């Protein structure tokens, strides 16, 4: 077993699948995990998620890379055995995006923020075919986002990166933080490289804010936590100020 530096250990509940794991957190949505082997330091396990919708389904974030990607569609392939109708890919930076390639290959529709589809060349990231632009309040343009079922795409403001974005689940009580939110045992913000700081506590906050019922917070790094991760993350963010 996997055994990461960075990221959640293997638990009761898991399923490994190649060199990935999947954990069930509701009948129709799966956590799914990638490793990243750094030199000098080992691996790093980053999250997104799968979930059905009737007759199809619908992927967050990519793996790190499009070998992890390939393995994700064919676990979707063994295990539900439907269609992937779209992806949504949450920042642009490796963790997030480093697979598109694998889901452009498959015919699958891939949609970012606009910003996350314009700062992909800059990152040596291939952008996503289609851009979800977003209200004055963060939620997102319902005409950029056609029939994506229950992920309802929410951009908090700028935090981790610039370009972040979260996903609630409807007709759940989960939402994706993505690398934006850290759990709530957490020393650090993580990677701040391209962070806003001034910003980061109010769009933790505003990302609680848009998801209030939810109770499941899934995030990058870390074991889906309770609503402290969000408050957490929010408390270390006030200190970057
Ligand atoms: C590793 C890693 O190695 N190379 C890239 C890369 C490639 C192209 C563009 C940008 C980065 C990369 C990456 O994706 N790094 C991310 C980052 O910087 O945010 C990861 N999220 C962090 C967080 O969530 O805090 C993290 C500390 C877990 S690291
Ligand atoms: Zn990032
Ligand atoms: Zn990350």
């Amino acid at each position: 077993e996997i055994r990461p530096t960075i990221g959640q250990q293997m638990e009761t509940g898991d399923q490994r699948f190649g060199d990935l794991v999947f954990r069930q957190l509701a009948p129709n949505v799966w956590q799914h995990t990638s490793y990243l082997d750094m030199p000098g330091f080992g691996a790093v396990a980053s999250n997104g998620l799968i979930v059905r919708d009737g007759g199809r389904v619908l992927v967050v974030d990519t793996a790190w890379t499009d070998d992890q990607t390939a393995q994700i569609l064919n676990w979707i392939k063994q295990e539900i055995n439907l269609p992937v109708a779209l992806a949504v890919v949450t920042h642009a930076h490796q963790d997030k995006m480093g697979g598109m390639d694998a889901l452009h290959a498959a015919g699958i529709a891939t949609y970012a923020n606009a910003l996350s589809n314009q700062l992909a060349p800059q990152e040596g990231m291939v952008a996503a075919q289609h851009s979800l632009t977003f209200a004055a309040n963060g939620w997102v343009e319902p005409a950029t986002a056609p029939n994506f079922g229950p992920l309802k795409v929410f951009y908090p403001g700028p935090g981790h990166t610039s370009d972040n974005i979260t996903v609630g689940i409807d007709g759940t009580d989960i939402a994706f933080g993505g690398c934006l939110i850290k759990d709530s045992k957490a020393k650090s913000l993580g990677n701040l490289g391209d962070a806003d700081t001034e910003h980061y506590a109010a769009s933790a906050r505003a990302f609680g804010a848009a998801f209030p019922k939810a109770s499941m917070i899934v995030m990058s790094h870390s074991a889906p936590d309770s609503r402290a991760a969000i408050t957490h993350t929010a408390r270390m963010a006030d200190k970057l100020r």
